């Protein structure tokens, strides 16, 4: 890669897919499908969520390190990154 | 069943509503930490649902072992479920 | 497998290995080795810890389900299992 | 450095002592939940150490970017570190 900001619309998309996938898990439960099948689908949803989170974080990181090079305020930018990682982890 | 199933459906509807909430936040260009705080809550909610489903599975396995034995088989089912839950 | 209880001594062993592995991470830090190398070693220690935890849990689960078949007290045994999972997760 | 390195060494010595504590508990046949409560604390401590090491790495990368640029390269180092940290 050379890093590209994920478009707002690209993120909204990924989130719509995650919504549809949760609605799918709900259908599975109503049909009394086996517990391991349901858990497999829940795991996939959680994986999808993590990848969205990770994309949002990458773009944030990019702004922080870019703003540091541009403007030189390393302390502020570190502290911004660390907040975002706190809430991500 | 009718009792417990509906509770899970409900939780899953709430999670769905919460993901819509995260979508709205993104469209409104709200700060990253606020969006991630909401994503963390969704992830927490998903974990608790996963945990409830595992509890019911484990309940069936142990209940069936008490009733009908085949303890080795049931134990091995429990361990396989834990393999995929972690 | 047919399930076998991990011996007390087998567990003490695995824990001694984890101790030695943490002491190894400490040496790496004193020698100012690169951060990704150090984190790779920390991950391995965490993995080793998880596998120990998992073994202790498997043996507990085995006692709970065995005691349920033997004695029939499903409620007590479920609640024992769930406590152990609470502190494991 | 001499300052920060020693703090990490210390944390790692405490983690080592804590794993000995878990070993003693097992030899004394203490209940499973008590042993797992102590293992959870060790795992927590290990996570915090991992997090401190990542913070220092990230600090070097951003600091070097402000001083000397090559922002794309540094960003890619940060993302690679996060790949392995999760």
């Amino acid at each position: 890669h050379v890093h590209s900001q994920e478009s707002l619309q690209k993120l909204v998309n990924r989130l719509s897919r995650i919504e549809g996938h949760i609605r799918g898990v709900k259908t599975m439960v109503q049909e009394n499908r086996p517990c391991p099948e349901v858990l497999i689908q829940v795991a996939a949803v959680r994986g999808a969520l993590d990848r969205v989170a990770r994309l949002i974080l990458d773009d944030h990181m990019n702004e922080c390190i870019t703003r540091a090079a541009a403007e030189g305020n390393i302390e502020q930018e570190l502290a911004e990154l660390k907040e975002a990682l706190d809430r991500f982890l």
